[PDB]
């Protein structure tokens, strides 16, 4: 369970993401695909993309990243009270997309990397610790739902 102080550190950096969610989204998914290329294979819609330049140029990818970060932002804003938000997300990611917990760890790494790079003013050590805790909570709660849904993860 995160403290209110920890949630405020999470939300204060998220406020900066929201200046330009699309640009942050592109950076995060591209970082994921670069660091862990196997993750790209889960996206039938995007797996044809060969290079960072192609990824950056894809309007379709950009739009998807906005969807992803907006969904995550809505979860974070619930400050742990995210049961309603996690239900549809866990179901689609377990049963339609088949995304293991390991891959959610990878995207968490990418989020932390991009925030660390872009936002040193709001992503010092304590703030990064808080974001790590928030993403760990998200992954733990998704993992529990995965199990309930019949997916090993
Ligand atoms: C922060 C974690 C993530 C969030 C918040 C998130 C959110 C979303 C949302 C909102 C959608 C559209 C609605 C839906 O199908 O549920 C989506 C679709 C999808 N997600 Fe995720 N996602 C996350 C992580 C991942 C990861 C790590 C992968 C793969 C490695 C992945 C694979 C997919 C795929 C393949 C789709 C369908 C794309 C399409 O063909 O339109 N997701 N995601």
């Amino acid at each position: 369970v995160l403290s209110e102080g920890e949630w405020q550190l999470v939300l204060h950096v998220w406020a900066k993401v929201e200046a330009d969610v699309a640009g942050h989204g592109q950076d995060i998914l591209i970082r994921l695909f670069k660091s862990h290329p196997e993750t790209l294979e889960k996206f039938d819609r995007f797996k044809h993309l060969k290079t960072e330049a192609e990824m950056k140029a894809s309007e379709d990818l950009k739009k998807h990243t906005v969807t992803v970060l907006t969904a995550l932002g809505a979860i974070l804003k619930k400050k742990g009270h995210h049961e309603a938000e996690l239900k549809p997300l866990a179901q689609s990611h377990a049963t339609k997309h088949k995304i293991p917990i390991k891959y959610l760890e990878f995207i968490s790494e990418a989020i932390i990397h991009v925030l660390h790079s872009r936002h040193p003013g709001d992503f010092g050590a304590d703030a990064q610790g808080a974001m790590n805790k928030a993403l760990e909570l998200f992954r733990k709660d998704i993992a529990a739902k995965y199990k309930e849904l019949g997916y090993q993860g």
